[PDB]
């Protein structure tokens, strides 16, 4: 397969569906990336993560840098070998989880972030950025944005200077700018000038609320190169994903999928009303959990603090997200995504 | 299949190998029964428990009686349906975990214990007994033993008076008597007079140490009917199992399989010497964990408090026990068990 190839198979308004081809596999887009904190997707074997339909997972660099150490994982064969996932892995750059000078952060520099991700053997490397607090003054937003762009250039150069990394991995840049249109535009132009394999929209999902996140996406995503993947970092709830895809986003990650997702909205399985409910978590869900166990059982397990409860809840939730992504992909492919988004919402809410 | 049929296919000294046929499946003996506390074998799906080679699991009545309640599980379809295990289940009677009058224990009577196990849908019901503290004075041992035998009769009658239970399930009686030969003999004769499907040796593995446990087994197991299964409750360590089989025991249960069993003895995977060990937990073990992950990875997981660490450690350990039982079964079948026991021990220690 190539190092990196993004192809758009179909479109509807700003939404797109297609594929990212990488040496370790193909990623169907719009994509949801389960989060593996500490070299594991919580409570799931990789084979289970893959059976839910995930094409790619996200590796949490900050934690790995602290344990087991990036150098140790490299000696051990790389993250893929270590945890037993052989498909693409995206690594964040560590800044975000760490939260200060122009050279980096003490507690990590653009150079050391890129090196750590290489040591982990990441397939999609994130540039090292400075996330901007919300809310932010225009001056402070600007300063932070500016630093990040400087750091994006340093990231690019560090990535390119490492031949095995440049030839086998991809590099994504991260747009910053808080909620300010002019700042987002300067950030997009600066990253397009440097040139990246894909473009993340950073600095959102940091307490601004869905209306303001969607308002910023409305002008920010069209500033990014159309022909490259658009990743919204840290999002999110099913409703957020649907609206983000409608605004041109292709890739997502979220941590925490007793809350269970259903097509009728989320439920909390700890609720006493589920103690004798023999129905599965969701009535339509095709996942193994919903094939085999009841609400009543999982209810008991979670209230009992049993590990099988977390295993089963997480498999379901990640399977639900994957099925959501599949329905978004299929509806765009068939040009009925706007109808799917309306039907989804009516029911979900 | 019949309600209950025990057949002995082969023998060597006091050791035996054969099968117990029950309506929900066949149990290969000598058998190890994984323990499901709170209607789950800790950190394992039932399909995983079965893939390790378990033929039967033990259900923990005391906990189930407290949550979710035996009546609730019955309404929900029985323990098998509830937790998704369709093979035989053995239930303890609850006394042991609860730890007082002739009628039962307040905090459970022979009658209520039998009824609860029926409500759970148990395949092998344990009589309700009074476990005797260790150490015990001869007088106190005797009194306790006597009560238990009285309670064994009440258990028998309660079981038999419930037609669906008597026709579909089996009842095991429990020998008591502390470490005193005369008391064990009175206990065995009293239970044989009542008549049971199988005979457990109770009151051991309660701090007496392996030498004294083996000394008591030496005279106690031959007192039980030869043609029925002999169950040693609560045992135990691999070395204990091997010596117990050599003394005529057919069935076992143990809770807690960072400790990992290997044919070279137990290891503690938390030990820093495993942080970069790429070997599997055990060099010969055929389980999925040893096929796929390293010591170094599981080491990281356990130290990180990750749930995948417990899942992987427990699958390995229960698979190891099952492989141990298989090698005991095969060696008796081939009349080389005493040689296997010696080779095992040399290596294990
Ligand atoms: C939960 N919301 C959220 N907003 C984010 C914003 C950023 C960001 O701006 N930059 C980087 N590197 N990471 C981010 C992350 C971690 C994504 O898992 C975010 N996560
Ligand atoms: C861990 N050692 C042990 N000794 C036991 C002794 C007894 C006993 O004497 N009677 C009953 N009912 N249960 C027992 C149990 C629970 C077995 O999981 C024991 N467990
Ligand atoms: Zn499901
Ligand atoms: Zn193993």
């Amino acid at each position: 397969r190539p190092r990196f190839s993004f192809s758009i198979a179909a479109r509807e308004g700003k939404a797109r569906t297609g594929t990212i081809e990488m040496k370790r596999g193909v990623i169907r887009t719009p994509a949801f990336m389960p989060v593996g904190t500490a070299a594991t997707v919580k409570a799931l074997k990789p084979e289970t993560v893959r059976a839910t339909g995930a094409d790619i997972i996200l590796g949490n660099t900050y934690h790995l840098m602290l344990r087991p150490g990036a150098e140790r994982i490299a000696k051990l064969g790389g993250l893929h070998s270590f945890m037993g996932w052989d498909r693409p892995i995206l690594t964040d750059s560590g800044g975000y989880q760490v939260m200060q000078s122009e050279e980096g952060v003490t507690f990590l520099s653009p150079e050391r972030s890129i090196e750590i991700q290489h040591l982990l053997g990441s397939d999609i490397v994130m540039a090292f950025d400075e996330c901007t607090p919300y809310p932010a003054t225009p001056s402070r937003a600007a300063s932070s944005m500016e630093r990040s762009m400087r750091w994006a250039k340093r990231s690019r150069d560090a990535f390119d200077s490492r031949k095995e990394q440049a030839e086998n991995a991809a590099l994504f840049g991260i747009q910053q700018g808080s909620v300010f249109e002019n700042l987002r535009q300067q950030s997009a132009d600066a990253l397009a000038e440097i040139g990246f394999d894909g473009y993340a929209v950073g600095g959102l999902a940091v307490g601004e609320g869905q209306d303001e996140m969607f308002r910023v996406l409305d002008f920010s995503v069209p500033m990014l190169p159309d022909d490259k993947p658009h990743y919204l970092m840290g999002v999110g709830k099913p409703d957020d994903i649907v609206g983000a895809v409608e605004r041109g986003i292709d890739m997502f990650d979220c941590v925490l999928p007793g809350q269970a997702f259903t097509w009728d909205g989320p439920i909390n399985i700890r609720n006493a009303r589920f103690s004798e409910d023999l129905k599965p978590l969701d009535s339509e869900c095709h996942c193994a959990v919903c094939q085999k166990w009841s609400r009543a059982y999982i209810h008991h397990l979670i209230r009992a603090g049993e590990i099988l409860g977390a295993m089963l809840m997480t498999e379901h939730n990640i399977a639900f997200y994957q099925q959501l992504m599949q329905k978004i992909r299929d509806s765009i492919s068939e040009g009925r995504f706007s109808q799917f988004a309306q039907d989804f919402r009516a029911r979900y809410f």
